[PDB]
């Protein structure tokens, strides 16, 4: 007989898409709106990115790639992994796929069986529950709060570990709170993957856009139950050429392959010799992430200032390029409060799907000049 | 709590592997072999893509799109579906997806539930029974004969056909066979999907490679039980690039854009705009297309008259390009017959994982100077 599959059936939407979407159907239809949704960078990809690029296309290299990506990508993922994060993983422990979002499907592909338990920490991003509960995969939230500056506590986390829990999921910087978790979270949350027997998957695509604090990879602490997932999208604003890596234990490295295989065959030639630039051109990309990070930091300095300034709560991010904003003052739910600031002239994400209630997500991946409009609409509805 | 899924441990070891691991050691070893083994043309990519994806690098294209595929693409896939196939879809009707591989693995990800079958025919291409069994499905092969010249029987097909029959996917011009198959059966098969209320997938990625026939499109017949998907890979020479599209009813077309976000996001942006410049610069493409299929043409040729000459049998080819040479004379079998070959210097695919046994594959999209030397050492094992 005919008919959809129940899987792809029990699958809701995104409103970190659907709400971008909306913004261009009236915005292509005129009106004055300021967009502060978006989750990627308002530049334009390196140069030296774009000429290995064309480089790439001159010699020819148009061709079918291995499943786990071009040789020499996977070894300049190696040294990647090795000297930015501490990671000691070999080629054979690393995989290019089509963005990060990729590098996690495949994952909880080649990881999940109906029934196993998935925590994820909330606010989280929009797709982690999708893509666990595609796979036949259960979740379970384990919420970190606004007062302890959306850190989680591993106390808390122990505390829903059942004997059906396959995975956790950590994401820092984070998104949409913009947190950046310090060592020893990271650290404990590792400890307990290997004392719990379960795979931690950090998902470290902002480890870049870092404002203070530093960066830190549970990988280092447990190498044999740790995915990294990671990508050139944030970094060097690539979003568009589709180009993730991960890294961990051998035989998941192996099965998330597989996977591709099956799927994508492997990602786009041309965008991978591209990457291999942005990795193995130290000098010229370093100055690319310099330039962004100093303008996202002048972003978020005056966006905070004059959210401040207006009576409204939000949590001082050090990552990323989002901001959760405390919509209780605008009105007395986030869907409203979006609605309002909507007709107000401004584009917002509500936080429903992070399960972010009462919150909005604001990026900065725009100009001065329209976070000042928007700090003037938002002056308007109050 | 840790450990690979059931989905990923039941995967079918390849056959293909084993000998294509044999191959690299002999040529780590130094040896010269030509390799018969091409699953993708010789030809690059015509510089008009490649001037259009310059420009789409330049006009800064590097950013998000559509799930489905940008706007411009959906509307251009629209016209070549009804120009060129006889579909009458509209722009809502049609999908981008990452190489053709992601638009079959989607489809079956949105209309398979476990347990649901799906009837392929056979000798197939290695990665449809592999697509089935990932999202839960059964494969029910029915076998299509060499002394038929490997065009299916639509009657031994319908005495397959279940309560749970799900899908039947026809691929014409075939891969390993090379076969076309004839208006009469593909609208038989068209007929049965109709009266017993399933889908029909029609794999055409090999489209305009067709040396003698005429390419008929059965969605034309059926066109509420007809996925239709195609690609760029052969025809324009795009194999590295990873484009790939579809077309049928916008519901089951909604499902798999839903698949797509959810792991890929979307197809990367500039071999997006590339693929629009291949197919709105129709004389451009045509010169391409037409001049590689002359080339296919004398290659073939080449290779039959040697291999009849040589006594080898081989069901002679109509489209794609491919050959499947009976090895009876060379070994006991498909993988024997093959590792007999890679040490008279020629490198070719066993038919095994094609279920194709006692043939081997051969792939004339490579040039005549190898197809000669090919013809020689084959010769020379006999
Ligand atoms: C936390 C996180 N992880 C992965 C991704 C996916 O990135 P790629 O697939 O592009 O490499 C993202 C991405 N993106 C934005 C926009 C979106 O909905 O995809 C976002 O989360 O708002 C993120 O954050
Ligand atoms: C019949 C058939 N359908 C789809 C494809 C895959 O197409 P793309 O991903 O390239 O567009 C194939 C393709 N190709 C080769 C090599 C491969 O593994 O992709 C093959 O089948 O041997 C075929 O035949």
């Amino acid at each position: 007989m005919r008919g959809l599959s129940r899987r792809v059936q029990a699958m809701k939407p995104s409103a970190t898409v659907a709400v971008n979407a909306k913004a261009l159907e009236l915005r292509r239809q005129g009106v004055d709106l300021v967009a502060l949704t978006a989750g990627e960078p308002d530049f334009d990809t390196p140069e030296h990115v774009k000429e290995a690029a064309r480089r790439a296309l001159a010699q020819g290299k148009t061709k079918y790639a291995p499943p786990a990506g071009i040789p020499e990508l996977r070894e300049a993922l190696a040294e990647k992994f090795r000297r930015e994060n501490g990671l000691s993983v070999t080629p054979e422990e690393t995989i290019v796929t089509v963005g990060g979002s990729q590098a996690l499907f495949n994952l909880f592909q080649a990881i999940l069986d109906p029934g196993d338990e998935v925590i994820v920490l909330s606010p989280y991003w929009v797709s982690y529950p999708e893509m666990v509960r595609f796979a036949g995969g259960v979740v379970v939230e384990v919420e970190t709060l606004p007062e302890e500056g959306f850190v989680p506590d591993p106390e808390r986390v122990r505390r829903a570990i059942t004997p059906r829990t396959k995975a956790l999921v950590v994401n820092s910087p984070n998104n949409p709170t913009g947190a950046v978790y310090p060592k020893e979270v990271l650290e404990a949350l590792a400890r307990l993957a290997v004392e719990h027997d379960f795979y931690l998957v950090s998902d470290e695509i902002y480890e870049h856009l870092l404002y203070e604090g530093e960066h830190f990879s549970p990988g280092r602490v447990a190498p044999e139950h740790t995915l990294t997932v990671n990508g050139a999208a944030k970094a060097f604003a690539m979003t568009g050429w589709r180009i993730g890596y991960a890294c961990g234990p051998k035989e998941v490295i192996k099965a998330m392959a597989s996977v591709s295989r099956q799927s994508t065959t492997s990602p786009d030639t041309i965008a991978q010799w591209a990457t291999l630039e942005a990795l193995t051109n130290q000098e010229a990309s370093r100055a690319f992430v310099e330039m962004a990070r100093e303008a996202y930091r002048r972003r978020r300095d005056l966006l905070l200032e004059g959210l401040t300034a207006l009576g409204l709560k939000a949590v001082r991010p050090s990552g990323a390029f989002y901001v959760l904003m405390d919509t209780s003052p605008i009105a007395p739910d986030e869907v409203r409060a979006a609605e309002r600031l909507l007709e107000a002239g401004v584009a917002v994400v509500p936080g429903t799907d992070f399960a972010a209630f009462g919150h909005v997500r604001l990026s900065y991946a725009t100009s001065e000049e329209n976070l000042r409009k928007a700090l003037e609409r938002f002056a308007r509805v109050l």
